[PDB]
RNA sequence: UCCAGUAGGAACACUAUACUACUGGAUAAUCAAAGACAAAUCUGCCCGAAGGGCUUGAGAACAUACCCAUUGCACUCCGGGUAUGCAGAGGUGGCAGCCUCCGGUGGGUUAAAACCCAACGUUCUCAACAAUAGUGA
RNA sequence: UCCAGUAGGAACACUAUACUACUGGAUAAUCAAAGACAAAUCUGCCCGAAGGGCUUGAGAACAUACCCAUUGCACUCCGGGUAUGCAGAGGUGGCAGCCUCCGGUGGGUUAAAACCCAACGUUCUCAACAAUAGUGA
């Protein structure tokens, strides 16, 4: 079911933290307001991004319009995240 | 560059064999209006390749917009028109 | 191995020497390129018995490049591997800030420059070395 | 090397030798698995002087899988490597349909099946070989 946070992936894996960073937020702006968006390059989480909306209903135009977007010469993989991210479990 | 019945796709992914290539691509490309035919090559010169020929000028027009940079196979596709009309179209008209 | 130019020459300051680096040369060692400690000595908080490193090395981290793995649902940084890093500087230790210089970017201005604006620039731990001569207080 | 089972034994057809392959065995050579030329002798067009290959090997082409190349404007076809291919068959030459049989795959049906439907299946060139005997027509 919807949630704030969407998880993608099969992210061009070269590309630098700080550009992904500043070029996700670039193409995910047009759907609301963004509180933040975390993306690790460890072993586990490179490939990978999760995008923080404000509004659940951003995240599911985002997930929508935006799935299999290509990002960076690779096709989006986008879902919602599995579970509520910290920044927004303790806040309501 | 002008519009032509025949749209030129490139950057496809070259593992794929011609058959499913051929269909595959007519499934997508169909709902944008008829297609005399659609060649693919997996020759040196022209994988990765393929040319689709629709009757109507603005079927092509139609697809080369709302197609171009579909993840098609796991690539983005590179629509353009095809620079010199088909040999199926030149005898036709 | 020598010679010169330039920078440096490491716990106060200058000079000379040893010596290190860059550049070019062959005893007459060319001519030259090149280059940041210039100015000034800031505010706040904190620690110490005492605040001042243009040395070298060994670890570690980080950054950048490729290579091998990885399609991975997290919210604390964190797979492995080769190569590279030798430009940042002054303001007396640390953190924060501010000022100035240097640098290559990105803007603004110009006929073009200046001039301006902004962000950014390898750090920690350990170990060795920080010499000699002369002068200065 | 022998023995058996099975298939084959290559220019009409059987059969028996030689011989080839698969499977299992040791002179008594087990028991067994396994397996498509069964039915039928089709319709066009074209070629010939005469239409009938379950043989072997090589090469080439082609498919599949992997590896390097390649972002490339075509409309007969096509870069290299590397490993597999030993199942397709009958309907008298070539081509095109069609029919049937094998095979696996896909789909429908059925409680399962049987059985239906569908699209599929290694080709070409060269070289060698197509033997004895018997009975046939
Ligand atoms: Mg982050
Ligand atoms: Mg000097
Ligand atoms: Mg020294
Ligand atoms: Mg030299
Ligand atoms: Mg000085
Ligand atoms: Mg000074
Ligand atoms: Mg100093
Ligand atoms: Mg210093
Ligand atoms: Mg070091
Ligand atoms: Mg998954
Ligand atoms: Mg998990
Ligand atoms: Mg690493
Ligand atoms: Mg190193
Ligand atoms: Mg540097
Ligand atoms: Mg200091
Ligand atoms: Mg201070
Ligand atoms: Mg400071
Ligand atoms: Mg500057
Ligand atoms: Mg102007
Ligand atoms: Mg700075
Ligand atoms: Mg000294
Ligand atoms: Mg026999
Ligand atoms: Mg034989
Ligand atoms: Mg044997
Ligand atoms: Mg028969
Ligand atoms: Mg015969
Ligand atoms: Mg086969
Ligand atoms: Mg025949
Ligand atoms: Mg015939
Ligand atoms: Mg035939
Ligand atoms: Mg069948
Ligand atoms: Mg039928
Ligand atoms: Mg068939
Ligand atoms: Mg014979």
């Amino acid at each position: 079911r919807p949630n704030h946070t969407i998880y993608i992936n099969n992210l061009n894996e070269k590309i630098k933290k700080d550009e992904l960073k500043k070029s996700l937020h670039a193409i995910f702006s047009r759907f609301g307001q963004i509180l933040d968006i975390l993306v690790s390059r460890s072993l586990k989480m490179r490939g990978q991004a999760f995008v923080i909306f404000k509004e659940v209903s951003s995240a599911t135009n985002a997930l929508r319009s935006m799935q299999g977007f290509p990002f960076y010469d690779k096709p989006m993989r986008i879902q919602y995240a599995k579970t509520d991210s910290d920044i927004i479990a303790k806040m309501k």
